[PDB]
């Protein structure tokens, strides 16, 4: 387990903090949520901190009332995130008096995820339980609206209620830097950081175990298009894992740290008139927080906005706030200051200038010539390129040394101008199988799994990349059956546009439909004639069977691809399958089949 770090409160206490900011976050977003909260703290006269709660024992939240005009906040997001979970697990057990404790909560969901905000209301209602007093409203973000706005909304209605509360003022002031820059004209080149994520050469010497602070750089032994046709291009990547110690079994995802588009970076240095190959190091203000730098340094700019900054997703309210002062044209400076309003038309620029438009840095330095901010302040401002996450397509069983990857490579026309590419995808598909390609990753255990018995009927369904998953639990029922293992149905449901054009591993599905590792091969055409056909059309064409394997059958159901649509549509004919055959009414449906997730005989691996 982590080894936890000494009391938050004793440490608020050295350094005359009221505030602290917990963030549960998986992708950054609550995370940064957290840290705009904290920074805001100074503008009300108060002081905050921003803390990962897994570093901490949240236990201490008792003695927080020894602080005076105390307050404690935490942005949750659900999915409860890994660094949430010892949190998590404190708050069901504990019978800890938490009297004379402050404190508000605002959730990270998305509706159209089943447990919306689940995270979010847990901790909201716990500490309540727990004696605690809420000092505003939980917040409700959905990112299937607009994330960005609702945080601003609860943002600006939350300070004012906390200075109200403790009588203090709200003010209104000037650009603050949490970071100092300090260029390196002198230095071993053995020490600049080049990409490498953990410990300063961790990527050119490997060593286990390997994870998402160190992770293994796999070669590229396979990279090939898998549709057909030429519409789109999606591929099939094969990672080798030999010498890695990593586990993995089908179900589990792969994440990988990709590189930014070495022309944008180039052209963001250009057009800011910056030299990137500086060697630098930007320093925390602030002696005292763990948090030494915005990214590993000492690096030179063109490393971070390399591997470090996430320099392509469209850039948030406040990193525009703060990039106004460098606008010389005032309404250019006038726009991009009102980008963080909660209303009105700047609101509404914001929302379809920037984030409809997807544009990102270089399309506003762009599109708003005056703005010439100093690379070192974006820098500083700019947030954390993400590890991807690709849903593992191999059995362990059958191929312990590699990790294979099904992805759709992302390139489209956004309402900017401009053909915005996807950053891992672009880069994967990049690495050509060789001075060999190597790709930085890590495997995270999921609970997407094949029945621990051979006998249990299998029902997958997963249409486009979808399928990712399948190919290995088809690989592996296929192995058991040659193990001499007794196995049960192996029903697949896939689907694509036509047969000739994006039939992911049509070779490889009509071979273990030929051999019987698959009992039935359902495919959905959608476009080889005038009106869709979806895999749950074809669920519809065999409730009977299906009702009879999962009520008679103990069938496990697994749903993989699209969230947005496909996932519920897909959920609404299970409903109706249900329904008709239980016999049972719609409200009953509904409740068979949420208790089949429960019992873990329908699960969930789905993206947007
Ligand atoms: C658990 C999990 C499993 C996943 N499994 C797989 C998998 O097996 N195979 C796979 O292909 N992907 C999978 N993904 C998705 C994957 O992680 C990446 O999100 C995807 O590959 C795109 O990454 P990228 O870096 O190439 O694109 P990014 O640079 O991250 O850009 C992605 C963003 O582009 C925007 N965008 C995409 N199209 C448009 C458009 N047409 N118009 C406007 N905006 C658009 C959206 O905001 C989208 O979020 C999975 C995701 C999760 C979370
Ligand atoms: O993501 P990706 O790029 O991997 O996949 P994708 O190619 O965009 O979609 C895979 C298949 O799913 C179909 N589909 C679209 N909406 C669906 C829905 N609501 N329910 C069931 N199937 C649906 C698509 O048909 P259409 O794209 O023809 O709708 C396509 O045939
Ligand atoms: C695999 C996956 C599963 C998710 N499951 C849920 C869920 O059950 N409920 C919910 O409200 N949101 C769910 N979300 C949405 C996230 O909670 C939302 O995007 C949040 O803003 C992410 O915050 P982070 O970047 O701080 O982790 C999911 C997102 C992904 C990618």
């Amino acid at each position: 387990p982590p080894v936890k770090e000494s009391s938050f409160v004793e440490k608020m206490k050295k350094t005359g903090r009221n505030i602290i900011v917990f963030y549960g976050s998986q992708t950054g977003t609550a995370e940064e949520f957290a840290n705009r909260l904290s920074k805001d703290a100074h503008r009300y006269g108060m002081r905050g901190m921003s803390a990962d709660p897994e570093e901490y024992d949240l236990a201490d939240l008792s003695s927080l009332p020894e602080i005076d005009k105390s307050l404690v906040v935490f942005c949750m997001a659900t999915y409860p995130t890994d660094n949430a979970q010892d949190f998590y697990d404190w708050l069901q057990e504990t019978d800890v008096d938490l009297t004379g404790v402050k404190f508000a909560v605002f959730g990270l969901g998305n509706k159209t995820y089943e447990h919306f905000n689940a995270m979010g209301k847990y901790v909201d209602q716990r500490l309540e339980q727990l004696g605690a007093q809420r000092i505003f409203e939980l917040g409700l973000g959905d990112d299937d609206g607009n994330l960005e706005e609702d945080f601003i909304t609860w943002r600006e209605q939350f300070w004012p209620a906390v200075c109200e509360f403790f009588g203090v003022e709200a003010t209104e002031e000037s650009s603050i830097r949490q970071y100092e820059l300090v260029v390196h004209e002198d230095m071993d080149v053995a020490k600049v950081y080049t990409g490498e994520m953990g410990r300063l050469k961790s990527y050119e010497n490997q060593k286990p175990p390997f994870d998402a602070k160190n992770p293994f750089l796999a070669a590229v032994t396979a990279n090939r298009k898998l549709n057909q046709g030429t519409e789109r291009h999606l591929m099939h990547l094969e990672l080798d894992i030999s010498d890695s110690k990593i586990r993995y079994e089908s179900g589990d995802h792969v994440a990988v740290y990709p590189a930014n588009d070495s022309a944008l970076v180039n052209q963001i240095g250009e057009i800011l008139g910056a030299d990137l190959d500086v060697i630098m190091s930007l320093n925390n203000l602030d002696e005292e927080s763990n948090k030494k730098h915005p990214f590993p340094c000492p690096t030179t700019y063109r490393t971070a906005l390399t591997y470090y900054l996430d320099i392509t997703n469209p850039p948030r309210t406040n990193v525009l706030y703060e990039l106004a002062q460098y606008a010389s044209e005032p309404s250019e400076q006038e726009h991009l200051h009102k980008m963080a309003s909660s209303s009105g038309e700047g609101k509404e620029l914001y929302l379809s200038w920037v984030v409809e438009a997807r544009r990102h840095i270089l399309a506003i330095l762009q599109d708003y010539p005056s703005l010439r901010p100093p690379i070192d302040h974006l820098c500083e401002l700019l947030p954390r390129l993400q590890a991807r996450y690709y849903s593992i397509a191999s059995s362990s069983k059958v191929h312990p040394n590699s990790v294979h990857i099904c992805a759709v490579a992302v390139e489209y026309e956004a309402k900017s101008g401009r053909v915005n590419k996807g950053v891992a995808t672009s880069w994967l598909r990049a690495k050509e199988p060789a001075g060999r390609a190597l790709v930085p990753m890590f495997v995270r255990k999921s609970q997407f799994r094949l029945p621990f018995k051979s006998t249990t009927p299998v029902i997958m369904v997963g249409p486009g990349t979808g399928i990712a998953p399948f190919m290995g639990f088809i690989q592996e029922r296929a192995w058991l059956r040659e193990q001499g293992k007794e196995v049960g149905e192996t029903l697949l449901y896939y689907g694509c546009r036509r047969s000739d054009e994006d039939y992911l591993y049509r070779e490889e599905l009509a071979r273990f439909h030929k051999d019987g590792a698959l009992t039935q091969l359902n495919v959905a055409f959608s476009r080889e004639q005038a009106h869709k056909v979806y895999v749950q059309h074809l669920l519809k064409r065999d409730r009977e069977h299906l009702w009879k394997l999962i009520h008679e059958g103990g069938a496990h159901i697994y749903v993989c691809g699209d969230a947005r649509n496909m996932a519920k549509d897909v959920q609404n004919t299970f409903y109706d399958i249900v329904a008709e055959f239980g016999p049972m009414e719609h409200t009953q449906a509904v409740d068979y089949v949420k208790k089949l997730m429960t019992k873990g005989r329908y699960s969930l691996d789905v993206w947007s």
